[PDB]
Protein backbone atom coordinates (compact mmCIF):
# COMPACT_ATOMS: atom_id res chain seq x y z
CA UNK A 1 0.00 0.00 0.00
CA UNK A 2 3.03 2.28 0.17
CA UNK A 3 3.78 1.40 -3.44
CA UNK A 4 6.49 -0.81 -4.80
CA UNK A 5 7.04 -4.45 -5.71
CA UNK A 6 5.33 -6.98 -3.50
CA UNK A 7 7.81 -9.84 -3.36
CA UNK A 8 7.16 -13.27 -1.91
CA UNK A 9 10.90 -13.86 -1.47
CA UNK A 10 12.35 -10.36 -1.02
CA UNK A 11 16.05 -9.45 -0.92
CA UNK A 12 17.38 -11.13 2.21
CA UNK A 13 18.30 -9.19 5.30
CA UNK A 14 22.05 -8.67 5.62
CA UNK A 15 22.86 -8.44 9.30
CA UNK A 16 26.16 -7.17 10.66
CA UNK A 17 27.63 -7.11 14.18
CA UNK A 18 30.97 -6.38 15.83
CA UNK A 19 32.36 -9.50 17.44
CA UNK A 20 32.60 -8.80 21.20
CA UNK A 21 36.23 -8.54 22.29
CA UNK A 22 36.34 -8.64 26.11
CA UNK A 23 38.54 -6.63 28.42
CA UNK A 24 40.86 -8.23 30.98
CA UNK A 25 39.28 -11.06 32.98
CA UNK A 26 40.22 -11.52 36.65
CA UNK A 27 42.73 -14.11 37.77
CA UNK A 28 40.26 -16.37 39.57
CA UNK A 29 37.56 -18.04 37.50
CA UNK A 30 34.13 -16.41 37.58
CA UNK A 31 30.75 -17.82 36.63
CA UNK A 32 29.11 -14.51 35.65
CA UNK A 33 29.43 -13.81 31.93
CA UNK A 34 31.13 -10.39 31.28
CA UNK A 35 30.43 -6.86 32.53
CA UNK A 36 33.30 -5.29 30.56
CA UNK A 37 34.11 -5.31 26.84
CA UNK A 38 36.40 -3.21 24.70
CA UNK A 39 34.42 -0.33 23.20
CA UNK A 40 34.82 -0.57 19.45
CA UNK A 41 33.08 0.10 16.16
CA UNK A 42 33.60 -0.72 12.52
CA UNK A 43 33.65 1.15 9.25
CA UNK A 44 33.97 0.15 5.63
CA UNK A 45 32.33 0.34 2.25
CA UNK A 46 29.28 -1.42 0.81
CA UNK A 47 28.24 -1.86 -2.84
CA UNK A 48 24.70 -2.60 -4.03
CA UNK A 49 24.22 -3.21 -7.76
CA UNK A 50 20.64 -3.75 -8.94
CA UNK A 51 19.99 -4.60 -12.57
CA UNK A 52 16.58 -3.32 -13.64
CA UNK A 53 14.43 -4.31 -16.61
CA UNK A 54 12.89 -1.43 -18.51
CA UNK A 55 9.72 -1.31 -20.60
CA UNK A 56 10.35 0.95 -23.59
CA UNK A 57 7.34 2.93 -24.70
CA UNK A 58 5.48 2.09 -27.90
CA UNK A 59 3.38 5.21 -28.29
CA UNK A 60 1.76 6.75 -31.35
CA UNK A 61 0.79 9.93 -29.54
CA UNK A 62 1.13 13.01 -31.74
CA UNK A 63 1.49 15.99 -29.39
CA UNK A 64 4.40 16.20 -26.91
CA UNK A 65 4.35 14.43 -23.57
CA UNK A 66 4.55 16.01 -20.13
CA UNK A 67 8.00 15.19 -18.80
CA UNK A 68 9.90 15.98 -15.62
CA UNK A 69 11.93 19.11 -16.30
CA UNK A 70 14.07 21.28 -14.07
CA UNK A 71 12.96 24.86 -13.51
CA UNK A 72 14.80 26.95 -16.10
CA UNK A 73 15.29 30.24 -14.25
CA UNK A 74 17.94 32.31 -12.52
CA UNK A 75 17.74 30.38 -9.26
CA UNK A 76 19.39 30.88 -5.90
CA UNK A 77 20.38 27.22 -5.54
CA UNK A 78 20.35 24.28 -7.94
CA UNK A 79 17.73 21.66 -7.07
CA UNK A 80 18.84 18.16 -5.98
CA UNK A 81 22.37 19.44 -5.22
CA UNK A 82 24.51 20.50 -2.25
CA UNK A 83 24.34 23.85 -0.45
CA UNK A 84 26.79 26.47 0.82
CA UNK A 85 27.87 24.06 3.57
CA UNK A 86 27.23 20.69 1.96
CA UNK A 87 23.71 19.47 2.77
CA UNK A 88 22.12 17.38 0.03
CA UNK A 89 18.51 18.57 -0.08
CA UNK A 90 15.94 16.81 -2.22
CA UNK A 91 13.46 19.64 -2.90
CA UNK A 92 10.37 17.77 -4.07
CA UNK A 93 9.04 14.22 -4.40
CA UNK A 94 9.33 12.91 -7.95
CA UNK A 95 6.78 10.31 -9.00
CA UNK A 96 7.05 8.15 -12.07
CA UNK A 97 3.76 8.66 -13.95
CA UNK A 98 4.51 11.16 -16.70
CA UNK A 99 3.87 9.20 -19.88
CA UNK A 100 0.51 8.51 -21.49
CA UNK A 101 -0.72 5.11 -22.56
CA UNK A 102 -4.37 5.00 -23.74
CA UNK A 103 -6.61 3.04 -21.43
CA UNK B 1 23.31 31.53 -42.44
CA UNK B 2 19.70 30.39 -42.08
CA UNK B 3 20.96 27.27 -40.34
CA UNK B 4 21.13 23.76 -41.66
CA UNK B 5 23.53 21.49 -43.51
CA UNK B 6 25.68 23.15 -46.12
CA UNK B 7 25.95 20.51 -48.83
CA UNK B 8 28.26 20.65 -51.83
CA UNK B 9 26.06 18.16 -53.71
CA UNK B 10 22.58 18.73 -52.26
CA UNK B 11 19.49 16.59 -52.92
CA UNK B 12 18.76 17.07 -56.62
CA UNK B 13 15.85 19.10 -57.85
CA UNK B 14 12.93 16.94 -58.94
CA UNK B 15 11.06 18.82 -61.63
CA UNK B 16 7.59 17.89 -62.84
CA UNK B 17 5.46 19.14 -65.74
CA UNK B 18 2.24 18.18 -67.49
CA UNK B 19 2.93 17.13 -71.06
CA UNK B 20 1.10 19.61 -73.33
CA UNK B 21 -1.81 17.92 -75.09
CA UNK B 22 -3.03 20.24 -77.87
CA UNK B 23 -6.59 20.94 -78.92
CA UNK B 24 -7.84 20.40 -82.47
CA UNK B 25 -5.51 21.74 -85.17
CA UNK B 26 -6.99 23.26 -88.34
CA UNK B 27 -7.23 21.32 -91.58
CA UNK B 28 -4.64 23.34 -93.49
CA UNK B 29 -1.06 23.26 -92.25
CA UNK B 30 0.06 26.24 -90.17
CA UNK B 31 3.55 27.44 -89.32
CA UNK B 32 2.68 29.12 -86.00
CA UNK B 33 3.18 26.79 -83.05
CA UNK B 34 -0.06 26.46 -80.95
CA UNK B 35 -2.41 28.99 -79.36
CA UNK B 36 -4.74 26.35 -77.90
CA UNK B 37 -4.07 23.43 -75.56
CA UNK B 38 -6.33 21.27 -73.44
CA UNK B 39 -6.51 22.70 -69.93
CA UNK B 40 -5.42 19.95 -67.57
CA UNK B 41 -3.68 19.28 -64.28
CA UNK B 42 -2.30 16.32 -62.41
CA UNK B 43 -2.57 14.88 -58.94
CA UNK B 44 -0.95 12.00 -57.13
CA UNK B 45 1.09 11.03 -54.12
CA UNK B 46 4.76 11.56 -53.25
CA UNK B 47 6.90 9.80 -50.63
CA UNK B 48 10.11 11.18 -49.14
CA UNK B 49 12.04 8.92 -46.76
CA UNK B 50 15.14 10.42 -45.13
CA UNK B 51 17.30 8.24 -42.92
CA UNK B 52 19.02 10.35 -40.26
CA UNK B 53 22.06 9.56 -38.12
CA UNK B 54 21.71 10.44 -34.46
CA UNK B 55 24.38 11.32 -31.91
CA UNK B 56 23.37 9.81 -28.57
CA UNK B 57 24.36 11.87 -25.57
CA UNK B 58 27.18 10.80 -23.26
CA UNK B 59 26.56 13.10 -20.33
CA UNK B 60 27.55 12.82 -16.69
CA UNK B 61 25.44 15.78 -15.62
CA UNK B 62 23.82 15.26 -12.23
CA UNK B 63 20.80 17.58 -12.10
CA UNK B 64 17.95 17.25 -14.64
CA UNK B 65 18.12 18.77 -18.09
CA UNK B 66 15.82 21.39 -19.57
CA UNK B 67 13.68 19.59 -22.12
CA UNK B 68 10.88 20.61 -24.46
CA UNK B 69 7.62 19.92 -22.64
CA UNK B 70 4.02 20.65 -23.51
CA UNK B 71 2.13 23.07 -21.27
CA UNK B 72 0.32 20.91 -18.71
CA UNK B 73 -2.83 22.94 -18.07
CA UNK B 74 -6.54 22.98 -18.81
CA UNK B 75 -6.13 24.50 -22.27
CA UNK B 76 -8.63 25.69 -24.84
CA UNK B 77 -6.89 23.92 -27.74
CA UNK B 78 -4.11 21.35 -27.91
CA UNK B 79 -0.88 22.76 -29.35
CA UNK B 80 0.43 21.43 -32.70
CA UNK B 81 -3.00 19.97 -33.54
CA UNK B 82 -6.08 20.78 -35.64
CA UNK B 83 -8.83 23.25 -34.72
CA UNK B 84 -12.63 23.33 -34.72
CA UNK B 85 -12.58 23.47 -38.53
CA UNK B 86 -9.34 21.67 -39.34
CA UNK B 87 -6.45 24.14 -39.56
CA UNK B 88 -3.11 22.73 -38.46
CA UNK B 89 -1.51 25.55 -36.48
CA UNK B 90 2.07 25.31 -35.27
CA UNK B 91 1.99 27.59 -32.21
CA UNK B 92 5.66 28.28 -31.58
CA UNK B 93 9.06 27.69 -33.19
CA UNK B 94 10.90 24.77 -31.62
CA UNK B 95 14.69 24.90 -31.72
CA UNK B 96 16.96 21.98 -31.03
CA UNK B 97 19.38 23.21 -28.33
CA UNK B 98 18.06 21.86 -25.05
CA UNK B 99 20.83 19.56 -23.85
CA UNK B 100 24.02 20.58 -22.09
CA UNK B 101 27.50 19.52 -23.12
CA UNK B 102 30.34 21.21 -21.19
CA UNK B 103 32.43 23.50 -23.35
Amino acid sequence: LMGGFGLKNPPPQILIKNTPVPANPPAEFSATKFASFITQYSTGQVSVEIEWELQKENSKRWNPEVQYTSNYAKSANVDFTVDNNGLYTEPRPIGTRYLTRPL
